[PDB]
Parts: C-alpha cells; structure tokens; sequence
C-alpha cells in the first residue's frame, strides 16, 4: 500500500512523501518518464521500475506486512504480491535515506515537460 511505503519514506528520511516525494525529478510519483533528475530521482525511477515487474499485484492498494526494528525494514510474510511490493518500498524507502545528503529542493514539484529526455530503461 502507498500509505504504508509513504510510511517508511519519513521514518528513513525523516521527511514526508507529500510533498518532499510525492513530485519529485521525472520518476517521484504518478509514474514519469524520461531520465532520472538525480540520485533521489533515479530511487524513484527503480521503484517505477520495481512495480512493473509485478503486473498483476495492486501495487499501490494491496496492504502487506513490514517492521522497523533499529531502522531496518522488514518484510513479513504474505503473497508473491504483498512480499514483492514490501521488498521494492524498503529499498526505496533507504535508496531516499541514502541520498539525502543531494536532495534537491529545485526539483520538488519539478514539470514533466522539462523531462525531455530519451526515458531510461529499466
């Protein structure tokens, strides 16, 4: 679920998806395309990426089961489905933490038409 993924967002970042996440580069959200704004950006474009790979699982809906011992992400056990979504959020989750140090304001709510880039491959 987007909830629970928007979830690990602020407790590795310490931000919040929205808005920090929500629109970010050309990946952060409602899909996106192009080539990756940045390292931020190109966690964003994995997970886009990730999600694909599983064409038949509610991605942003199906609600699985996760921890957060010591800052480490868990993924219970659940369907190829819930297992599967749990394991792209967590590594986007810390792909974000990893990168804070570039965040880039300039980027938030950055426009979709200054994306004019041949769309990076998965």
């Amino acid at each position: 679920n987007l909830l629970q993924f928007n979830k690990m967002i602020k407790e590795e970042t310490g931000k919040n998806a929205i808005p920090f996440y929500a629109f970010y580069g050309c990946y952060c959200g409602g899909g996106g395309n192009g080539k990756p704004k940045d390292g931020t950006d190109r966690c964003c474009f994995v997970h886009d990426c990730c999600y694909g790979r599983l064409v038949n699982c509610n991605t942003k809906s199906d609600i699985y089961s996760y921890s957060l011992k010591e800052g480490y992400i868990t993924c219970g056990k659940g369907t190829n489905c819930e297992e599967q979504i749990c394991e792209c959020d967590r590594v986007a989750a810390e792909c974000f933490r990893r990168n804070l140090d570039t965040y880039n304001n300039g980027y938030m709510f950055y426009r979709d038409s200054k994306c004019t880039e041949t769309s990076e491959e998965c």
